[PDB]
């Protein structure tokens, strides 16, 4: 009955909104198990861009999050068949193409984001009042 | 076998120091339940001063952390031996006089803080890359 959920991403200055989505992939399933991948550094900046926060300080966080279940970190950049084989992976969780073939093999998840809710925003606010 | 731990403060922008502190709490005694108390914005803002995040936003991301079991939002800004006895807690868990009463009592846990990792040292790294 047990459902293995993996969600990779950066989760670089972890806010409400990665939490909620962890929430969203942690219960797509009563019964789950969460694997969540953190990505690389040197992968991050190579393909995404600017990471502020470390490997090491990204996945230290993840730690702390009730959703999560088991890290991968690092984890690969791209997922393939053979990952989700290794790792007894059921489906990807990501928001809503690199995933045509997950869904094609009925084995991605959308969760959703949260816009409004990051660090930056933050400070934003704090700004606005001077 | 299951004992009560209190640990109460404002929670804003929430980091790993503040997490790590929750976690220690959380595992002062093998079995416990971790309550939160978080402050109103009306009474941190008279007492110790300008609060970033609402009393809402404050609330919610405590809700996605590992190890709270039990908020209670807003939360009183000073701890009373009433309050121990309605809400039948056994220790008072904060970084280490208003927690005098406390010691005496025996109701007294120690946590630590962990420095350098708010989101204010974050955005320092940003810029300081400019």
């Amino acid at each position: 009955k047990n459902v293995v959920i993996y969600a990779d991403g950066v989760y670089d200055m972890l806010h409400l909104g990665h939490m909620k989505q962890l929430e969203q992939a942690k219960k797509l399933f009563e019964n789950t198990t969460l694997i969540v991948g953190v990505t690389s550094d040197n992968e991050t900046k190579l393909f995404k861009g600017q990471v502020v926060q470390t490997l090491e300080e990204r996945t230290e966080t993840l730690k702390h999050i009730r959703w999560v279940d088991e890290i991968i970190s690092p984890c690969p950049w791209v997922v393939t068949p053979e990952f989700l084989e290794k790792y007894k992976i059921d489906y990807v969780a990501h928001d809503d193409d690199i995933y045509a073939w997950l869904k094609r093999a009925g084995k991605f998840k959308a969760t959703q984001r949260t816009e409004g809710v990051s660090t930056t925003d933050l400070i934003v606010r704090i700004l606005k009042n001077y």
